[PDB]
């Protein structure tokens, strides 16, 4: 019998799977019975990092801007009483309204159109019938697919008033991300970002999840490079102009250890304490990076409003 690590439980049944009208272009895994991607299988095992063409950069700018618009739709719905399923429904419609496919939907049979990660959920939480509670923290992770390209971002949000521990965890996590982004430029080793993130997390009494990493993204949802967020990692590769990847630190109040729910997706702290995450998709430029998933109409993430 599965022993839950914290207070959270899945709230079933799920509403029937939401359809995407056929005029929306679909990634290859959308119609695979196990949600496997033939294009991913063909590239599996590569450590070759794509140098994006100008056409690819235009494709990544567009899908990442639309992904930010969809996260912003989700951010507007965060309040006590709203279920994660209701947020996912709004996200699904917002994706379709922008002629995008919701990348998570049927990815290895993932059942929903975004990931909603409350409290002790590290990542990949499945939207369900649980209403958000005053005091919760919730990550919404949006991945969209447009014209052959995926874009990926996430923010952690407060549900009503939260305690000082929630404030410190979310603020430190956001700082970890911005300190890592600020280091991105040609010639920096991908393994260096984890030293920066862990140094800031540890300084604030938090741990860094080891089982999940930032990743290459463009024609595949994940590919080279692998970008760990913890110190002294063995990530292979050196940043060059035209590289596109995510940085998405998952930081925990307690220990770093994770386990998975019987659903096969929900990653939780083994100790049941809270975890927060922020994510941007980055394009390395000749001298810095472009934050493809940046908020355009505000300097700050939603939790600071
Ligand atoms: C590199 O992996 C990724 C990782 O470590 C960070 C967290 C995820 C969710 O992005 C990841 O786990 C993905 C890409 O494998 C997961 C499949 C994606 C969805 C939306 C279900
Ligand atoms: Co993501
Ligand atoms: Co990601
Ligand atoms: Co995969
Ligand atoms: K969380």
């Amino acid at each position: 019998p599965y022993r839950y690590t914290g207070k959270l439980r899945p709230h079933y049944p799920l509403m029937p799977t939401r359809p995407v009208p056929s005029y929306i272009q679909r990634p290859d895994y959308a119609d695979h019975p196990l949600g496997m991607s033939e294009s991913e299988q063909a590239l599996k095992g590569t450590s070759q990092i794509k140098l994006l063409s100008s056409e690819d950069i235009e494709g990544m700018r567009l899908v990442c801007r639309l992904a930010r618009e969809v996260l912003d739709v989700a951010a507007g719905m965060i309040k006590p009483g709203v279920t994660t399923e209701e947020i996912d429904h709004a996200v699904h419609l917002a994706c379709i309204a922008r002629n995008c496919y919701p990348s998570p939907l049927n990815y290895y049979n993932f059942p929903k159109s975004c990931c909603t990660s409350v409290n002790e959920v590290i990542c990949h939480g499945i939207p369900d019938r649980r209403p958000l509670q005053e005091g919760d923290i919730v990550n919404v992770d949006i991945t969209l697919y447009r014209n052959g390209y995926h874009g990926d971002l996430n923010e952690t949000f407060f549900v009503g008033e939260v305690d000082d521990g929630a404030r410190k965890l979310v603020q430190t996590t956001y700082e970890c991300l911005m300190q890592a982004i600020d280091a991105v430029k040609p010639g920096v080793r991908y393994r260096e970002l984890g030293n920066i993130i862990q140094k800031h997390a540890q300084a604030n009494g938090f741990s860094v999840v080891r089982s999940y990493c930032g990743h290459g993204i463009h024609k595949l949802m994940h590919t080279a490079p692998n970008v760990p967020h913890y110190a002294k990692n063995k990530a292979v590769g050196v940043m060059k102009s035209g590289h596109v990847f995510t940085i998405e630190p998952m930081i925990c109040e307690g220990g770093w250890q994770d386990e998975t729910w019987p659903d096969g997706w929900t990653a939780v702290t083994r100790d049941g304490k809270r975890s927060a995450q922020f994510e941007h998709t980055l394009l390395v430029t000749d001298t810095g990076c472009e934050i493809l998933t940046r908020r355009l109409d505000s300097a700050r993430p939603h939790f600071m409003s």
